[PDB]
């Protein structure tokens, strides 16, 4: 197949394999080295040696986890070798990092016999903080993994045995609460005896089923007691007391089918004889047992589950492992019992139940889901998996006693969680934690923002996941029945509680026409042209905002920036010495820069830069750091004739205003970020420390940096966000996505906050 | 120690650990993961198992090391346990990856039995391309080395054993062919029976040391035949025939003393005794046996090395190990023999005789260093050590038979060696190679290039590190004898034989204040100005190249940019239709972009922005590439008045002289550099695929845009260049690195060979 020879190359191009390794600190120079290695290295060692626990606070320990295997069950394709079986193992890795953010070594060992393996893995504890097994053949790897988490005082865990049991374990969770079957009556029947068969019942029966309800099957047939046919000491756990010694005979009246074989294992009649609303996991690859339509088509009213990622209801490991590993991992626990792997279960079901954000819909081609029958598990990319399922795997392994270090702040937790992927993901959440903070002091009350564009898919969208962050209290304006339409139309239910507001049917609208007529009638607008711009919907939102009916509004979804910034300014208008300004934030690993003005002023003038630039440091201000000021030019410190003097009397004016900043100019680019080449080229220079505002001598200068940032710098950039309005006002841009309008809400809402305790004094 | 605290917190601050895993291909989607992992991952699984050995092409194996511990010799520390020796691992491995770019997994095992130990490792043998053992104590290790390289098809090397001997082995030869010694006739007494004694004299014996005039001693005295008192059944190798007992007596008259035990082991007694030129090894840390100066006071005629880096001759094991298992690797080597450790020897020791470069000069605070008594290995941060080293132990592996893929391309593997740090180094030896091509092509004669500032010391130092490279052929400026105090000055002997010019001298002066009288006396210049302009070097140099008395010129070493292109300018001109600009290079990991003009017309008028992108494109289609243009703006086609029509209409005209090219305006950054972007957005678009070339509107958004990428991109850039005069000819920055010298000559070499085929038309 052409997919086949195309993965051929995605391995075998560039950089041969899947996986490298780099450095977590800097190591660049004889000082770096000198403290990675000899002799400094001496320091950490000798302190583990005197606490061992000390090992995971100077090393990778406590991230680092191993996937282990012989390669005597790869996939489906069974002992293909320990050789052949690393890529899938490199690949499991990557999901351990790409999932959880866990850093994972592949181990291929070549030992078949239990002992020679187990005796060569028990000693390589001191390197990992967690152990994976993944495709080793049954039932040799029941004695490996039993013998290996009483062997070893850190986790050890083999995916292939428990992910399916706790995946399809929280599925079936919930299609019991859906069906109001209680878990001590259900029959549960289970064809197929591979790694994963012997967990399942472990599990459903944890989860409160009764064994006796229980019936497992394998290659023939039912397990009963005392069937000498094909057993191994491991199989023996479950054997019922049924006299059915076919499969069929045990799905005669049976409430669940647990498919863990091979296609066409369930036929439509067996099918016709289970019981009312059969749950049907077919889980074999590539082909299940039957497909859901097939099944569909002989029970309507059954529930179906695969392992395929075009159907719905993918049961994949992959929502169990990660975040799983990683909530051991955190808590520096000793084992992953059972206890965790319930308390997992018990996640993936609770979570499945939350409405599903436009994120996750986004992620499978903006189909709806639901909570229901065709949704009775998290999809395996919800970004929300980790956020709930690894901190109650903590909370577990703390409750359980296997963990040796506490996490309190839970919330905390979660944070860093989020942050795992994100430096500005984190920036926001900073951000938002910052709107609670001044939101509880003014008593809880959330500032009120008019998103004039109300039938937006994409403005509608970002609400949905506002709200739930409690950042700010949104109305819509359209016609409202319009817009409760669009509300429907995307299976957004979040926000059905929300004010929708109609201007020209709104009370205060002929009082806003005349406000409107009185500050525009000398500016070319007549009784009846107030009328009808307060008609658009924007003019309606500014006015709402001068007049205090609401303290903010954001708009430019749908419309050119211009076109949308326009009535903003003539509604709202600045403050004393106000300027229009376009600012952008540039994400680093430690610090961020600011850059303006992006958007609004073609050619600024001296007074106007030194404008933008102090407006830019009251923002930097309020996150309590220092700032940094340059006026960008192409020279340094040429006062010579045009741009460069421009640049020049700017920083002078805004030093003018501000004496206690410091603020430079003029001077290139590099010579503005980085503090180095400042101290040693221009020693004379106020500014030390290295820049942090970026004040642009012009508008083609600033939009061609912040989008080639964006492009090639591969930090990460947000914005534009509009600066420097009477009132907290912001436009998006057309290109704006989802998550680009919710921190620009929160931008809108943080200003407001900012603007009433201006107000206070 | 202050220091020690410094340590801890390097290790523990951030994210905990000093080692991290990542994707080597892409990760991000549905598509990504259904090839890295199922259904792909097949396709390689299925490949391995039909033919083991593509094991090395679609995965990590090719470049993966084991570096494996039981910490039972951890440095100086000793048996501190497999938990507290990791860091000290973490950090080997980080040495691996930084000094050969080699992925490395730190395995700490705890078994301190040799055979548990070695049946544990052995089975690994799957995962890794190579075994590093590292820190286990003796005997033990020697029995697990010994059995392991047996028992293994991958190589299986003990660092601690055998760098130390490699080493001080090379050093050892160039000290017997300084001295003038034959290694039959040196009498080499070994202090100390640690990890590294044994081996040591494995080597200077395979070097072709008589065993007889070897002497091994320990904590016991001299080891004699017989001696029971100590011994194991590995020291047992290299007993004497020797009635020594005592060290002294083992010194007496002996003519290397390899130091491996503690300080002051060596008294200045014994070194009254030694023979003529001794050549003392002392190695032992923190510490040394005796201090260089201490050494040189009893004996003035003594060598002396240690491992100190403070110290001449640091004996650091860095110079070893990366660079053999790097060779030993990229030839699917099946062992680390003896052949091979040999030809690493051969090769560091060959390498010392090399004139030191100033980038290595540079490393160490401009220290000058020849091959000498001072100067017997190469320092332990040369970046040729992997370039001279790795290729011969490749060689050997494949002249021994251990190999079993072939290097044929050599010139190509040191070129891959140079480019594995550097996606710009690559570029600039692409650049030489083809400069090679067609220099080859037309009499292997090298284009003549003047240097003006011939007392610079960055142009110098660069000419240096040129002519190796065979690139052009140098010509200098300024008084002779006040240059040559210059290149004897800075120790740099490389280029003893180049023209240096007196302008004021030269014969064909006056020709040539004549013909800048006549191009300039209606410009504001008599006779006189004329002859005194002449005796400007900068002047002279662009005479020399308008008249064909050299092919180009590169200057602006010492002087402001403008002040140095300006004579450029009134002597050599432009071709029809140029106009002067700055160019520079933007380098990712497939594509670069072009960026202009960014030093020389501050506010440019459409019809010289196309031509700007016109000699862009001339530029990049000689390096056979697609050129993709977009004149920058900060919008999306408005042809609004002001910048926007200025590009727009500017691409207009671009297009209107060449109407092959794809070229488009106007719009902005990020709308050019992605093609997504363009194909969404704006699907009549003439250019996709992304822009190539941008070129700005004006001088501030091209200089703020280069340095901004520069220092925050974290893609690498190169430049400016200078483009459009009839002759070969470039300015550098003040600022320029010697790196930037270099490039910059390139370049003009190669338009330079550009305008002869030009002519040759």
């Amino acid at each position: 197949t052409n997919f086949d020879q195309e993965a051929l190359l995605y391995h075998q191009q560039g950089k041969p394999g899947k996986i490298e390794v780099i450095s977590s600190k800097p190591c660049a120079t004889e000082k770096d080295l000198s403290l990675a290695y000899s002799p400094g290295v001496a320091a950490p060692c000798k302190a583990i040696a005197k606490d061992p626990a000390k090992v995971y606070d100077y090393t990778a320990k406590g991230n680092l986890v191993a996937v282990i295997s012989n390669g005597t069950a790869v996939l489906g394709l069974g002992n293909i070798g320990p050789a052949a079986g690393k890529p899938v193992m490199e690949g499991k890795g990557i999901l351990f990092k790409q999932f959880a953010g866990i850093d994972v070594f592949d181990i291929e060992v070549a030992a078949t016999d239990v002992d020679v393996f187990c005796n060569a893995v028990r000693v390589l504890e001191p390197t990992f903080g967690g152990i994976n097994l993944e495709d080793i053949k049954a039932p040799e790897c029941f004695e490996i993994e039993e013998r290996l988490k009483k062997e070893m005082n850190i986790p050890v865990f083999h995916d292939d045995q428990h992910g399916t049991a706790i995946v399809s374990g929280a599925a079936l969770l919930n299609a019991c609460s859906i069906t109001n079957r209680k878990m001590e009556t259900v029959r549960i029947v289970v064809n197929g005896a591979g790694a994963s068969a012997n967990s399942c019942a472990k599990i459903f029966i944890a989860l409160g089923a009764r064994r006796e309800n229980i019936i497992m099957c394998d290659s023939q047939g039912v397990i009963y007691k005392g069937r000498t046919a094909g057993m191994n000491k491991y199989k023996e756990y479950f054997a019922s007391e049924t006299e059915a010694r076919t499969l069929t005979e045990a799905l005669r009246g049976a409430d669940v089918f647990v498919g863990l074989s091979v296609a066409g294992a369930l036929t439509p009649e067996m099918l016709k004889d289970m019981a009312k609303d059969p749950i049907i996991f077919a889980m074999a690859n590539p082909e299940p047992e039957i497909t859901p339509d097939k099944a569909r088509a002989a029970r309507p009213d059954a529930i179906i589950a695969t392992g395929r990622s075009d159907y719905p209801n993918q049961v994949n490991n992959v929502l169990g492992f990660p975040s799983i590993f990683r909530g051991a991992l955190d808590t520096r626990s000793t084992q992953i019992n059972e206890e965790m792997k319930l308390a997992a279960v018990h996640a993936l079901a609770k979570l499945a139940r939350e409405d599903v954000p436009d994120k996750v819909s986004a992620t499978y081609g903006g189909k709806s889901f639901k909570f229901g029958r065709d949704y009775l598990i998290p999809k395996p990319f919800d970004t929300r998996v980790l956020l709930w399922v690894a901190p109650e795997v903590a909370k577990a392994a703390m409750k359980s006693g296997v963990a040796t270090r506490a996490i309190e702040d839970w919330d905390q937790y979660r944070e860093s969680l989020e942050a795992l992927q994100g430096p500005s993901k984190v920036f926001i959440r900073s951000a938002i934690n910052r709107v609670h903070q001044n939101s509880a002091a003014n008593g809880g009350e959330l500032p009120r923002i008019v998103f004039p564009e109300g039938t937006s898919t994409k403005v509608l969208k970002a609400l949905a996941t506002l709200v739930e962050e409690k950042i700010c209290q949104p109305i819509l304006l359209g016609y409202p029945e319009r817009v409760k339409e669009k509300i429907k139309a995307l299976d957004i239910p979040l926000l059905n509680d929300v004010s929708i507001v109609h201007p020209s049917s709104h009370p205060k609208y002929f009082s806003f026409v005349e406000k409107l007529y009185s500050l525009r009638q000398r500016k070319g607008i007549n009784l009846g042209e107030a009328e009808r711009l307060m008609a658009d919907p924007n003019y309606f939102a500014a006015m709402m905002v001068n007049q205090g009916e609401a303290d903010g509004m954001v708009s430019g979804s749908s419309i050119n920036y211009a076109d949308a910034v326009r009535p903003i300014l003539q509604t709202i208008g600045v403050y004393k010495e106000g300027i229009p300004a376009g600012l952008n934030f540039v994400l680093l690993e430690d610090k961020f820069l600011v850059l303006a003005d992006t958007t609004v002023n073609l050619n600024p003038t001296a007074e106007q830069c030194a404008q933008i630039a102090l407006q830019a440091a009251k923002i930097v201000e309020y996150f309590g750091i220092e700032p940094r000021v340059a006026m960008l030019s192409y020279s340094n410190f040429s006062g010579a004739e045009g741009t460069p003097r421009k640049m020049k009397k700017a920083a002078e004016i805004a030093r003018s205003l501000r004496p206690d900043l410091m603020i430079e100019g003029d001077m290139q680019a590099d010579t503005a970020v980085n503090p180095e080449i400042m101290e040693r080229l221009f020693p004379f220079s106020g500014l030390k420390g290295g820049a942090n505002v970026l004040v642009f001598p012009n508008l083609e200068s600033s939009n061609i940096a912040y989008k080639l940032i964006q492009q090639i710098g591969k930090a990460e950039v947000i914005g534009p966000f509009l600066t420097g309005v009477r009132r907290s006002a912001n436009v998006l841009q057309r290109t704006t996505t989802v998550d680009g309008i919710v921190n620009s809400v929160v931008f809108t809402a943080l200003e407001a906050q900012y603007i009433k305790e201006v107000l206070k004094s």
